[PDB]
């Protein structure tokens, strides 16, 4: 039982829940690969067996009537069909659980407040698009963001997968330039190219929202433009730096990850976009200041009159902090839910406590939980963490192209 | 079986073949990752053999002349005495290699530049004290700091240990009150309690330099007052916040770790204090701003008239950048060697590349290499890293009581 210390307080707990870690991660006793970003009917049965166990624990009916039947049902169905179907309530609980179990989500205090849209009856790319618009619409909620997920039909033998090719429902075009550079988001050069290849008429702005590439089973992907009024964006300004609005920067309201696979009791949902609300550092530090992203840090520091010729002046730190200020302020001004890294990490500390009393631990990826600026200013820095894989889960999956 | 290591800023890929050598098992298993945790007879011959084969290959002297020779005399030395003494050059090569291998050290680009004082003929606490004082005054060098390690005698059974009871050679006092709370440094409250418990007159202030507790073999330890002229300190002021000086903050010039156990060729020196120069975030972020440390963040923010009423003002972030600016400013004004986290991480990237060329990898603890402020602003953040144990090494060790 791994012992876990909080260095800010001296707290000490033992993560007994790690002992249930089913699937294996990348670390050995030889080498730690923690920092790496990217680490059969009977097995379907034990996964399903376990998840059903899980589900019946949660409804306080463990080992009860419905519990036995569901096991024998699932086994008979797996025997008969090679697979099985989740009941709707099992599906709501397996999507909440998969958010609960997501080691790299600091926003997991919210894991129970999750709106699950059952789209498992989806039939085409076109219906898929409609479900997705209603997800975006429900979640955005005019800026009062709501956590939601739409579960599209599960992988099953005989039919290809549903896939959202886009890594997120809202992404900014990244056009490779004349002179070898990128206009827009360099992280989205590939998906932009695929859109163009699939007949998207590209723009030439820095914040061109991408179309959706939606793959119905055994179909080429299909291109769907998002209605501009569905995609609530936030123009970026600074509460005191008034030249900041002249940078033309924007970010969108809704972080909806669309390329992850949702796993529940051995069943695989290759298309299940989920959305919450942003933590300002993702936008302010990562998205705008990563050297491989919008990379605005030097331009802001130059505009800020900072001395960018020496690193000891901390012009990077100063300019980044005001970019994050701008993001927070711009989102409050626009009445769009946003959580700063101080508030987010402090509720994650409550999550770890709730999770310790609830499950004897909580899977947590320190390098992803700790914010990318002001790390030790937040309490999660001084919290040791045990990272491991629980199921249900959101997993990475290969890109379908 | 060769870890793929990516850098996400550039896209470059390397493989850590060096990870194949890992001796002492790490804390991580396929089922859980514990990398974020801080403190997770003739066996001597295996480690002895390996270290000697290292040395000679490093001087391009594999399989010739003194190689087989030196192998015999340690085969004979252990045969006769059950231990062995290091050739002066080997103790130097082992000290440099331990530093080279310290995964958590971000300043290893400097690893080839190290001064080894040989205190292996040490006897009595009064002896170490002058050895330490020689080191200190050598390392300090009037502010133009020079890396140094003083290696005190190795370990043998039936004898006590050489131990410096302090964690560092320069540590600040920490005193309790009629209400438990601490004046001074709470990270040293315990050793501050020992120093008084061994007959030291306690001061009043928040920056009293503690006396050393030096321990000779099989002997209770002796108090030592460091020469005040030998403890180079930097009064902390801020380039443009004239009141920062008034806050009365200081830190010492020399970061000298005096509680880790140097381990070369299977020899264990429980007293081998090493020292370099600081990186400014050690002082300005961890030492002054950690809530369990000097915890000055809110004080500085009040003086800056920041809005401490809301977390989203990023007042914590703003006051922390300024505390770091003061540290860098004050050390530079005092002409004390110090390196900012940007310069430091950038050199570490340079180091990783050197080590990829030299030894095909570099053990690196991601969570300790990424600085505690402005993480993703430094390149090491975007660099994947592999953590493993190589020999020779610096190890943690129990408190000598
Ligand atoms: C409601 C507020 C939420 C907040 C504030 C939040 C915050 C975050 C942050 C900051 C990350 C790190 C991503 C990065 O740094 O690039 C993350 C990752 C993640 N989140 Fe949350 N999140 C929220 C909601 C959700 C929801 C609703 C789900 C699922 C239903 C979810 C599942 C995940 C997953 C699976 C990851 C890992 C994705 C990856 O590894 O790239 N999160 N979250
Ligand atoms: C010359 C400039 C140097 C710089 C800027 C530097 C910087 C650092 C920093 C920032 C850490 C993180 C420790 C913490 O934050 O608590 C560290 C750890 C460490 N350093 Fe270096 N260091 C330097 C030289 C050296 C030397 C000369 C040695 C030994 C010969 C050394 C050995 C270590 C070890 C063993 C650790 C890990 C200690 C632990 O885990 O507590 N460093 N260093
Ligand atoms: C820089 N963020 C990229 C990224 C990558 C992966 C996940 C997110 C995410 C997802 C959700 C549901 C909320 C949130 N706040 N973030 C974001
Ligand atoms: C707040 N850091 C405490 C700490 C803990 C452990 C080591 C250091 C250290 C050691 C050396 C040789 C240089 C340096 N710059 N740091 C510092
Ligand atoms: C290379 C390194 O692991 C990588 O940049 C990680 C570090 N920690 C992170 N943490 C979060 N939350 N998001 C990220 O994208 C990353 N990136
Ligand atoms: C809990 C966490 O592992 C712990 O606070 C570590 C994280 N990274 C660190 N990094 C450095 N350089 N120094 C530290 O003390 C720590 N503390
Ligand atoms: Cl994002
Ligand atoms: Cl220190
Ligand atoms: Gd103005
Ligand atoms: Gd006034
Ligand atoms: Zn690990």
């Amino acid at each position: 039982f791994p012992r876990v210390k909080n260095w800010e307080v001296g707290s000490i707990t033992y993560d007994t829940l790690s002992a249930q870690a089913q699937q294996d991660g990348p670390c050995t006793p030889r080498r730690c690969l923690g920092s790496l970003v990217f680490p059969a009917p009977e097995q379907l049965l034990s996964q399903a067996r376990d998840f059903i166990n899980q589900y019946y624990s949660s409804i306080k009916r463990s080992g009860s009537q419905a519990h036995e039947q569901r096991l024998q049902e699932v086994e008979a169905e797996v025997a008969a069909t090679g697979t099985y179907q989740l009941r709707e309530s099992e599906l709501v609980f397996g999507a909440k659980q998969a958010w609960r179990n997501a080691p790299r989500c600091v926003g997991r205090i919210q894991w129970g407040k999750l709106q699950v849209f059952d789209a498992r009856d989806c039939r085409s790319a076109q219906e898929m698009f409609t479900y997705i618009c209603n997800h975006i619409k429900y979640a955005t909620n005019r800026g009062n963001l709501r956590s939601a997920i739409t579960v599209f039909p599960q992988r099953c033998p005989g039919r290809g997968d549903f896939r959202i090719w886009n890594s997120q429902l809202v992404r900014y075009a990244g056009y490779r330039q004349q002179d070898g550079s990128v206009r827009g988001d360099p992280a989205n050069v590939e998906i932009t190219e695929l859109c163009i290849q699939h007949g998207w008429t590209p723009g030439n702005g820095r914040f061109d929202v991408l179309p959706l590439l939606l793959q119905a089973p055994d179909e080429p992907p299909e291109l769907f433009l998002l209605p501009p009024e569905l995609v609530l964006e936030v123009p970026l300004e600074h509460p005191t730096l008034e030249w900041f609005a002249a940078l033309g920067l924007r970010w969108y309201a809704l972080p909806a990850v669309s390329n992850m696979l949702l796993e529940i009791g051995g069943l695989e949902f290759p298309a299940a976009p989920f959305s919450g609300w942003y933590m300002s550092t993702e936008i302010g530090t990562r998205n705008l200041c990563d050297p491989h992203r919008y990379n605005i840090l030097e331009d802001v520091a130059v505009c800020m009159d900072l001395d960018t010729r020496t690193t000891s002046s901390l012009w990077k730190d100063k300019a980044a902090v005001e970019i994050n200020v701008a993001v927070l302020h711009s989102y409050q001004l626009a009445k769009v839910t946003i959580v700063d890294h101080h508030a987010a990490t402090a509720s994650f500390m409550k999550h770890l406590e709730n999770e310790q009393k609830a499950r004897g631990g909580c899977p947590a990826d320190w390098a992803w939980i700790v914010p990318p600026i002001s790390g030790s200013l937040t309490p999660v820095f001084h919290q040791e963490m045990v990272n491991y894989f629980l199921s249900p889960a959101f997993r990475y999956q290969p890109d379908p192209w």
